[PDB]
């Protein structure tokens, strides 16, 4: 419930850093074994 | 020259958000066509 908002926050941070828009950012989690991995992709 | 430091900044942001350490964060860019893609991976 809190992670979704942290992911949105990360989009803001990226938008400000490399001057991309929200549409140029992809964030998603995937299950890796017994743990999860958060993955971000930014088009530059 | 400035991007490396933004990437380090992103590590800080992630460390604070999902309470992971720097060793649990991987950030790297790859060339996609005529553009570049910034990719982040966080172990949760």
């Amino acid at each position: 419930d809190y992670l979704p908002t942290l992911r949105k926050e990360l989009m803001e941070v990226l938008s400000k850093y490399v001057n991309v828009s929200l549409d140029n950012i992809r964030i998603s989690q995937e299950k890796q074994d017994g743990m999860d991995v958060l993955e971000l992709n930014i088009t530059l």
